[PDB]
């Protein structure tokens, strides 16, 4: 009825709530792991799915129901199903709807942490993976196999913010049979929605932006229910990656701001980014809200905002690369993003040290390249704290 | 140096705690999901392993490691991982161990959750099972096959607590190559200590017994240093089935009563249990700590006490079972164990519903079947609530 209607920012507030008989105007936690039933019958009917109810948390908790819902409808998906971490959700992605046999297709340039988990721990169960340039539609076509099942894909790229084409890349997988997988880590539902792009599923780190705060491990699967419903959700109930209601409980009320968040996140961003740009000892800057991105158009056309990653190239490679970030006293040295508090890495260092310089080269990840995850500090701070790196280049 | 003569108690209580410099008596929490270098070369140093330190919570949190290396210590294990669930040790244990086209060989009666992701989960991805009687060693040599790579079973078993010949099995998996795992929630390592059998990998669900108190999900392998870091350990850093640091805080305070808690369960248990096995309604009574369990002496072996769970026949069927747990007014319906309150469930209709009757029949499990997982209320209590069902066997 009337609920169908609702604009993002009402439903990141209300939606997923199933408030008890006690009334509590905020959302409670269920610290359990079964639950009661009012006879033997009772029982009987809910093992054997004649009546719903709760039976154990590894299947339903209703803390984390809450937070299904509430991002499900986030992302407009029919259902979603929440996991232990960003990973885990991967992992249900991948071992829900694959088998031993089956080929997928990833961007190169998705989190190095899921690179491996396709290409050294499934690549021993039967999965095969080609990775491809993320922005490069023919190499995507020239990689399908008859075995091919998943496009697996982030979009914007860490850390060049490269786009991918959703809508051209979900028809070619739906031509070929195949599933598209879209991990929103970047934008999250406040910015871009991939399933409006023909993506099946969508795949969240609760860990970044619908925490936004850095307090807590999470991740999600987002489609619709009959997807959901023949694998994925199984997995998790039964290889139990599963959700805490603590973290839960975190997560969903992180979504109630989520919105207001990644504007104050957007804005700043795209202060830093033209600042950045026209410093002498910045070589090049990389972030889907300059004129100088080779895909603005397709980010605006994905995204209702830019994002606040941004990547920027330093002269002076590694060696001024680290003098400036040795002269902060504000940013944070972390290995992470999607938090209140501004965090800045050098990747070719810690993220991408394991690969090969070559593999670098090709991506284009340089030596003098510095990842910023920005914050909702002032961006006068934030710019003032950047001029002390600066100032330790000369 | 001292620390080494510690006796379990007192490991419970103070083994895995690293204070920080505010000097907090009681272990903290750690809800972060990373952490902060002092410098660039730091973080370097950090991501390329030269120097020890904190990454990622993924895979270094302080309060997850205090739990680990406390349940680790009450093991005797040298390492020991945590996971989200008792579930995702399973998974961490089979999929950090074995690859496709491997054969694993599993008792019969192992959790059903676990059979589904053996037979049903990995299956699909090149992992072949087959399950065996946990009592038949025979059974077990014959379904080896040359590509077998691991024995898993429980023990004691759920629910008719059959026992495994832990150190013969260990000893028919090492002659032919295969790791020997096994699931130690029945009993704990406040009662059993399956490295000392000859185990490779002990499987936990902090779920049960460590929480003590149905609260939260949990788990963890625990084995050697060198096995864990062939891949059992990455497994969880890089497929993510991590253990919140607010579930670890709760499991790792629930280990430091975990002696006591089991005592009064195994306490409450063998009353009970011989109680109820000399009711008229009752035909049979599982349970390791009675003389009439054909397995006593082996589970007296590798057990410091029989456990806490116990399932009973009752003279008729379904319509029984279902007459008894509905007269009830204390016991909690639930299919769940380990807690403080005491837990009932009729598996043949909750459990193992799904199990055709013709396979529960093979196995032993009943219409007339009910399990008990005994909890801490006064035992008096308990079977004055369990003479309100056998009265409701009257009419
Ligand atoms: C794009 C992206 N995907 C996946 C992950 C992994 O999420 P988590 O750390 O919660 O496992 C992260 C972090 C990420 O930034
Ligand atoms: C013996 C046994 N193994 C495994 C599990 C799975 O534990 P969890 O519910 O934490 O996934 C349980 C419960 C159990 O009782």
């Amino acid at each position: 009825d009337w609920a169908d209607r609702l604009r993002p920012e009402t439903i990141a507030i209300r939606a997923g709530i199933h408030r008890t008989q006690e009334q509590e105007h905020s959302e409670a936690i269920f610290p359990t792991s079964s639950f009661v039933f009012d006879s033997a019958e009772e029982a009987a009917d809910r093992f054997a799915g004649r009546v719903p109810g709760n039976i154990y948390a590894r299947f339903t908790n209703p803390t984390v129901r809450t937070f299904e819902e509430r991002l499900a409808a986030l992302e407009g998906a029919e259902a979603c199903v929440a996991t232990a971490s960003g990973m885990a959700a991967c992992l249900t992605a991948f071992m829900g709807i694959l088998k031993a046999g089956d080929h997928v297709v990833a961007s190169r340039s998705i989190f190095g942490t899921t690179v491996q988990l396709l290409g050294n721990i499934l690549s021993r169960f039967g999965v095969e993976t080609s990775f491809v340039p993320l922005a490069d539609v023919p190499a995507w076509r020239a990689a399908l196999r008859p075995n091919t099942r998943m496009l697996f894909l982030e979009t914007p790229s860490n850390p060049l913010t490269e786009i991918g084409d959703m809508q051209a890349l979900a028809d070619l997988a739906h031509v070929h049979d195949a599933w598209l997988v879209v991990d929103n880590c970047f934008c999250t539902p406040a910015l871009q929605q991939p399933l409006k792009f023909g993506a099946d599923l969508v795949i969240h780190s609760a860990t970044k932006y619908l925490d936004g705060q850095g307090r807590t491990l999470g991740g999600a699967v987002c489609g619709s229910t009959e997807l959901l419903n023949s694998g994925p959700r199984n997995f998790v109930r039964t290889a139990g990656p599963s959700l805490s209601p603590f973290n839960a409980w975190v997560q969903l009320k992180g979504l109630e701001t989520l919105g207001l968040r990644m504007e104050r996140h957007c804005a700043n961003a795209q202060k830093i980014a033209e600042w950045l740009e026209a410093r002498p000892e910045v070589a090049r800057v990389y972030y889907p809200g300059l004129d100088s991105h080779p895909q603005q158009a397709l980010a605006a056309r994905q995204q209702r905002l830019p994002g606040a990653i941004l990547s920027f190239d330093l002269h002076g490679g590694q060696k001024a690369a680290w003098a400036f970030v040795d002269a902060l006293r504000l940013l944070s040295l972390t290995a992470n993003l999607g938090d209140a508090k501004t965090t800045i890495t050098h990747p070719a260092s810690t993220t991408h040290s394991r690969v090969s310089p070559e593999a670098r080269a090709a991506a284009g990840v340089g030596d003098g390249l510095l990842r910023i995850s920005v914050g909702l500090e002032h961006a006068d701070d934030l710019r003032e704290d950047m001029e002390r790196g600066f100032a330790a280049l000369v």
